[PDB]
């Protein structure tokens, strides 16, 4: 309910910025994403926000990331991190898109009603940790946003350069510090320490054959694997070549490179000088997705994306808990969306055994879903993913008493292993760690990966509609009730061809529906993904009213 010093100083410091045009905001997953220059007020609202989350929870630490990902340079963007570096509350996103939206002139009393709506006590200081990747705008944005947690009175740490994935790591661990499960030292330094540690226990006694050529999208990734690389241990036989890390050139960032290029146009950077069999990795721009690929002996390229992994983890995971003799009391599962290949949910099924839940699409639904389990693996394709363990699983992990070596070994390794994999967001360099133990332990060359089930030939197409909002979807998005029939004719569609899959769903942004379908061969997936195409632009164009 206070205070008039507060209010005073944040609608003075708004007045330093202009709102753009007429510019209406959201505040989606992974926060406000757009054009730099329209920014500033946004940013500023944020650090608003961000003040009265911290003052709700007890004066709890909460995160900002300013970054926009696999973007173009002249973009950025802003997120909030919760107190153990969750994603901010669904129900937060619109507070932060009330703030956004609102004049500037007005700023301080639409504060003023989220105090009221929200009940927040003004006992406790706010207290906001953020960084930034590599983008040129990154020291405008952090201007704006310490402008308004000044204004607000709030405590902060400006953590400078970090992955986002480092910057969920801090958060968590300032949050647990003196508590039961202490996440960590909260430095960039505490980090690559947790990192090492780990990999040296899961690597005991084995090691990584050949290279790995990281393309670090000349992001903020390339820095910090670089400086993890000094605290990794000697004899795992890891030899990391880092590729794409001209930071200092903004124009460089995400320029034919690395993860979303890799996965979206399904081919090598231009740039790569990588020889045939090369183990490759690509990160993304803000280190939070990873893919893998290689050169096969003919020439091709040879894609590993995020079910790729996924299945990887998975098959490790799955042995490592049958080993370790707690499989039967420990719930495993993959957590997949539909657009995951018809043959990696095959494989998880058939030959892992391991159950497979579809759920819808969205980082939000595969996290919630994973966390049902005791080990939930998730990945999407484009490398976004991590393996959630509850409460449950490391306690019958760290009490479990072993009754052979090769019993103990994997309980160890297993207890490692929930050291070494992010618990709060997908981290690139952490899955790069992972998937480079599980080949060691394996002995798989990218190849014998790659052979260990043959996807289904599939094709996403973009189709243009009149109304994205006509089409509504259920069962994890691979059934829609409306329009009327096309679902039926979806189903029937589906079944004219071997091993047939399709869906549609609407992209939920645009006037746009995705289809995706596959198939037993190429010309299958592709007639099917062109035939529901059209059905799809046939029941979204315009209805036509008749006269007399
Ligand atoms: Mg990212």
């Amino acid at each position: 309910m206070a205070s008039p010093a507060v209010r005073k100083a944040i609608s003075d410091a708004a007045l330093q910025y202009a709102k753009p045009e007429g510019k209406i905001f959201q505040y989606g997953t992974a926060g406000f994403r757009m054009k730099a220059d329209l920014l500033n007020t946004v940013v500023y609202a944020v650090g608003l926000l961000a003040t009265l989350r911290s003052k709700k929870l007890s004066g709890q630490w909460i995160g900002v990331m300013v970054t926009a990902s696999h973007n173009p340079a002249e973009d950025n963007g802003v997120k909030l991190v919760d107190p153990m570096g969750e994603m901010l509350e669904a129900e937060w996103e619109a507070y932060a898109t009330k703030l956004a939206n609102a004049p500037l002139e007005n700023i301080g009393d639409v504060y003023d009603e989220l105090v009221k709506e929200i009940d927040v006590s003004m006992e406790n200081p706010a207290r906001v940790v953020f960084a930034r990747d590599t983008r040129a705008s990154g020291s405008r944005l952090i201007g704006v946003l310490s402008a308004a947690l000044t204004a607000t009175e709030a405590e902060f740490i400006d953590m400078k350069f970090m992955t986002t994935p480092q910057l969920h790591y801090v958060v968590r661990c300032k949050n647990t510090l003196g508590t039961q499960y202490e996440y960590g030292e909260p430095t960039e330094q505490g980090y690559y320490e947790k990192l090492a540690a780990a990999f040296k226990r899961v690597m005991r006694g084995v090691k990584v054959k050949g290279s790995l050529t990281v393309d670090c999208a000349n992001g903020v990734g390339g820095p910090k694997l670089r400086e993890l690389i000094k605290y990794l241990p000697e004899d795992t036989g890891l030899d990391i070549k880092i590729v794409n890390d001209d930071v200092i050139n903004p124009d460089s960032l995400n320029f034919e490179c690395g993860a979303d290029y890799v996965k979206t146009k399904q081919r090598a950077p231009p740039s790569s000088k990588a020889s045939i069999l090369d183990r490759c990795a690509s990160l993304d721009g803000d280190a939070d997705r990873i893919l893998y690929y290689f050169l096969d002996e003919g020439n091709v390229f040879r894609l590993l994306d995020g079910d790729r992994i996924a299945t990887l983890a998975a098959s490790f995971i799955g042995d490592l808990a049958r080993s370790a003799g707690i499989a039967q009391k420990l719930k495993i599962g993959v957590v997949q969306t539909a657009y995951a290949n018809g043959s990696s949910t095959e494989y998880i099924e058939k030959v892992l055994k391991l159950p497979s839940v579809c759920t819808n699409t969205g980082v939000k639904h595969l996290h919630h879903a994973a966390m049902r389990f005791d080990v939930g693996v998730y990945f999407e394709a484009n490398g976004h993913g991590t393996i959630t363990f509850s409460e449950n699983a490391l306690k019958t992990i760290k009490n479990t008493e072993p009754q052979s070596p090769a019993q103990q070994r994997s309980l160890e390794c297993l207890q490692a292993l929930t050291d070494l994999i992010n618990q709060a967001v997908g981290d690139a360099i952490s899955d790069m760690l992972l998937v480079e133990a599980i080949l060691a332990h394996k002995g798989w060359t990218p190849k014998e990966w790659l052979a260990t089930y043959t996807d289904l030939p599939s094709r996403l197409v973009r189709v243009e509609v009149a109304e994205r909002s006509i089409f509504k979807a259920y069962d994890a998005e691979r059934k829609l009730e409306s329009p009327p029939g096309l679902q039926a004719k979806i189903d029937s569609l589906q079944s004219r061809y071997n091993k047939g899959r399709s869906f549609a769903r609407a992209s939920g942004t645009e006037d746009a529906v995705r289809v995706y379908a596959e198939a037993a061969s190429r010309s299958e997936a592709d007639d099917l993904a062109t035939r529901v195409a059209n059905a799809v632009r046939d029941a979204g164009t315009v209805k036509e009213i008749l006269q007399a």
